[PDB]
């Protein structure tokens, strides 16, 4: 199976809304904005494991999206 990183059990309901809130995805609906290319993204250890990101909480996918990317591109 790919890599999901939607395991959200150990934050705090109010931490989950806040992911809810912003619509994280592991699957981004846009070719070029995903947390890979977002200034807030923390790689993983491995390519095998999530990352993270400064903004949510818990587990975060490099394919993933949420509506307060922040791009990377000049
Ligand atoms: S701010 Fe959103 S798009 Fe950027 S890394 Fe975090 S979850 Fe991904």
């Amino acid at each position: 199976a790919e890599l999901t990183c939607t395991d959200v059990s150990g934050l705090t309901a109010e931490e989950i809304q806040m992911r809810e809130s912003l619509q994280y995805t592991d699957h981004s609906p846009y070719p070029d904005k995903t947390c890979a290319n977002c200034q807030l993204y923390v790689p993983a250890e491995s390519p095998d494991q999530c990352g993270g990101c400064q903004l949510i909480k818990g587990p975060i996918h490099p394919n993933g999206y949420c509506t307060s990317w922040v791009q990377k591109a000049t």
